[PDB]
């Protein structure tokens, strides 16, 4: 496992140590740009070409130009890995608004790619559930992977005081939506996966995880959740580029099963795990 | 006019052309941060006590620790308009999340103070009333002020390209609140003034206008706006550090009076000056 020594600034590799911004960019002062995140394993970006549409995707809803094609972006990020000499890595890729005039106006975005040693709790698939709370909230822009995690991070303390390692947003708390930074499903007894429709990002993980459990002929319904329906499933789960699919025991006070994983969740880490053998088996 | 040469950052004068933040900081990941902004006339910062009261109870609702008291804080921003030789200043304060191990964890803030000229346009008055449109939408945590202007600037395409300069945001298209970055009050034909008292940020010049209407002897209402007010109201304006009061002429297709600036308007210009005038002969 070499160390990371370089990231990418507009196109130039840096050493890590003097990858800054000038403090007019419009991130630091207007919250204004669009990420992504993936892992590599093997020497390869999983389902690169999915991440990287969405990140342009991302883009053109800000009205921030890549300032190059899909193709040179991915030969950037090849290049990294290489210069770094890793083959497991964590990738980071930041849009900012740029160095506006003005401190509002977006110019130039500033493109940064960073990188990591994967994450040693990815896909770790706890047998035991997580604990989370609900929080009424709903995520602006919520198709378009932002930088704006404000109320995600404020809740930490929250989180932490309140007994839980995560939360649940609940839009006017009625509808179910997604975590700071995971889609979330629900099982029912019937083995229906129901999962949220609207204003939600669409993952790459839930696409995955969606299509596997599609495959295998389970029933998925990309629907509006009611909260009254945490009582009526069977288990409950995160889906994310770090969590693969991660069972949750317990939302405030219902506790799904004995709080261990449940049987779909654990069967759909398996099919999760499948569709990225059979990614890397395309590279 | 002496050319702005230095910021301060995490408590060091530095070069404008070596301030720089590590692209591990939470505001350009997260968009985790607060900011101030406020003028400075003869050599002072207005009302400063007032906008560092509330960048601290800013800092506070985000769980940032500011690193030193507020006595420290106006002896930096003092230090900063000796060292760069101005007596006429924009100055902006910036509390960042900081340097977080995980991308998402805050820890130590970074601190910023940066400066510039006074705006050309500060407290222009125009007669013209200005054009803007309404938008559905109401900001996360609005009392406090957070970096995160995401929509304000994606919606800067579509404001123009609909033949307006502003905007104003309406609470599920119902209930008036304020622009991207401004207070919104309304005069109605019997001079009362109108603005609203929740899910807003609390404006310093919003403050001023309302101290110095209520002591000139006007009604001032806060309370809640419904969006059919607008057609019931003679004038409507805005409240900034940078706009202190500024006549909007149209919303929408509602022209109020012939679009030229309202009486009420004009008084509380001159009222808001006076302000200024008198915090100065504190100073
Ligand atoms: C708001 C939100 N929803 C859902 C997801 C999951 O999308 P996926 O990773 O499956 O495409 C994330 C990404 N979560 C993280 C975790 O920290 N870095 C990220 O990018 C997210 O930030
Ligand atoms: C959301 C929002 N509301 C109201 C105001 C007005 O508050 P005041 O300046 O009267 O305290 C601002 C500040 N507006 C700007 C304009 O760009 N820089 C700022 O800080 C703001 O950002």
């Amino acid at each position: 496992g070499h160390m990371i020594k370089y990231y990418n600034i507009n196109g130039q590799q840096v050493p890590v140590e003097n990858a800054t911004l000038h403090v007019s960019d419009l991130s630091i002062l207007r919250g204004y740009g669009i990420f992504d995140y993936f892992l590599a394993r093997e020497g390869h970006p999983l389902f690169l070409d999915d991440y990287l549409n969405r990140f342009y995707r991302s883009a053109a809803e800000l009205y921030l130009e890549i300032p190059f094609d899909k193709a040179e972006l991915r030969r950037q990020i090849y290049a990294l890995l290489q210069a770094n000499e890793v083959r497991e890595a964590g990738i980071r890729l930041v849009l900012t608004g740029g160095y506006s005039p003005d401190g509002y106006t977006p110019v130039n975005p500033n493109l940064l790619i960073m990188m990591y040693d994967l994450p040693a709790s990815a896909w770790e698939f706890s047998a035991q559930g997580i604990k989370i709370i609900t929080h009424p909230f709903q995520r602006e822009l919520p198709e378009v992977k932002t930088i704006n995690y404000s109320t995600g991070i404020r809740m930490l303390k929250t989180i932490k005081e309140r007994g839980a390692t995560d939360l649940i947003y609940v839009d006017q708390g009625e509808w179910i939506r997604e975590s700071a930074r995971s889609n979330f499903f629900l099982v029912m007894p019937d083995n229906t996966i129901v999962t949220a429709d609207e204003k939600i990002l669409w993952g790459i993980t839930r696409r995955q995880v969606i299509d596997a459990a599609r495959e295998a002929g389970y029933a998925v319904e990309e629907r509006r959740i009611h909260i009254t329906e945490l009582d009526q499933a069977r288990e409950a789960f995160f889906t994310s580029t770090i969590k693969g699919v991660m069972a949750i025991g317990q939302i405030d006070d219902r506790v799904f099963g004995d709080g261990t994983i449940g049987k779909v969740t654990q069967e759909l880490q398996d099919l999760f795990v499948g569709k990225v053998k059979a990614y890397l088996e395309t590279c």
